[PDB]
């Protein structure tokens, strides 16, 4: 098993994060055209869920902290087609701040989209530090969507996620669109959203869904509002043990964004060994708290 320790970028505090943190949330309302109007929240997202879902606990390959994603194998994982505008979007970013690594960059990124698409606060650690070509993780260590639910508890223990963990981190899908050019499956149109909320939820307890199959030959469930669930989203609700949990986050907003808040957290963290002296997580202030 590698070890990875955290080492804080020389000199950098709390303040010179918020500075990137601002500059992406920034970027974030400025471009606002990007994918009908959605806006680069979501791909950021999964951009940030991508790098560190590569990771694997059992000999600490893969994981955020290299920022490996730069590599072309990697970013040119079939699982990955799409995230390239979530990287560009990141590279003024890194331009102005050159001193921060890749995986921080990436991993910032998804915080600061989460809490800015008026999510709940997701503490961030710094120090991750980029690592060789060679230390590429290969293709195919993320998910398929075509799947069910043992095949999502399995894939998810590699992960170290319990059934609550999955759960909670799978809201994240009330953001963004699935695109058929990127993964061969479509939707949702004008029902997308860009703000975070426990909607994937209620749309999985309280939609018709109907099992359909899109333009790409891929089946997936439909509803008449214009909503859509992939078949591992649809999983959830088919395991009973998901169902009890699915029903919890329907009901209770806060416990949803608390739960979410530190499955997310862990998910970024996954392979990182902080010093005991090391700096406490970050909270960062939005935006909007702070008059900006
Ligand atoms: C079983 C696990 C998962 C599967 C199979 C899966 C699959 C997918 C697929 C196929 C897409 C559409 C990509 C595209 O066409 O652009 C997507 C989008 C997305 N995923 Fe997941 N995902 C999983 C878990 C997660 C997790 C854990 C997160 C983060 C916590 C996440 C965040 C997102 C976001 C935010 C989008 C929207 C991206 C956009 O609008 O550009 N997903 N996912
Ligand atoms: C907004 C819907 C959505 C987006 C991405 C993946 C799954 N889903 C259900």
């Amino acid at each position: 098993t590698l070890v990875h320790v955290a080492s804080v970028e020389k000199g950098r505090s709390y303040e010179d994060f918020q500075k990137v943190y601002n500059a992406i949330a920034l970027k974030l309302r400025e471009d606002d055209e990007y994918d009908n109007y959605i806006g680069y929240g979501p791909v950021l997202v999964r951009l940030a869920w991508h790098i560190s879902g590569t990771w694997d606990k059992h000999d600490n390959t893969g994981g955020s902290y290299g920022g490996t994603y730069r590599f072309k194998k990697e970013f040119n994982d079939p699982s990955n087609a799409g995230l390239q505008n979530g990287f560009k979007f990141l590279e003024p970013i890194h331009k102005e701040f050159p001193w921060i690594s890749s995986g921080d960059l990436f991993s910032l990124g998804g915080v600061t989209a989460v809490q800015e698409m008026q999510g709940p606060k997701i503490p961030w650690r710094c120090g991750r530090v980029d690592t060789p070509e060679d230390t590429t993780p290969d293709n195919g260590r993320l998910p398929d969507a075509d799947k069910d639910a043992g095949y999502v508890r399995t894939f998810f223990q590699r992960l170290n996620m319990n059934d609550r963990e999955v759960v909670a981190l799978m809201g994240a899908h009330a953001l963004g669109k699935t695109h058929l050019k990127n993964s061969g499956y479509e939707g949702p149109g004008g029902a997308a959203n860009n703000v975070f909320t426990n909607e994937f939820y209620l749309n999985l307890l309280n939609e018709d869904w109907k099992l359909e199959k899109n333009d790409a030959n891929n089946e997936q469930w439909d509803s008449k509002s214009g909503y859509m669930m992939l078949p591992t989203d649809y999983s959830l609700i088919q395991d009973p043990k998901y169902l009890s949990i699915v029903k919890e986050y329907a009901n209770d907003q806060d416990k949803f964004f608390k739960d979410f808040s530190k499955a997310f957290e862990k998910l970024l963290e996954d392979g990182i060994t902080f010093p005991k002296d090391a700096p406490s997580p970050f909270i960062f202030k939005t935006l909007e708290e702070q008059g900006l």
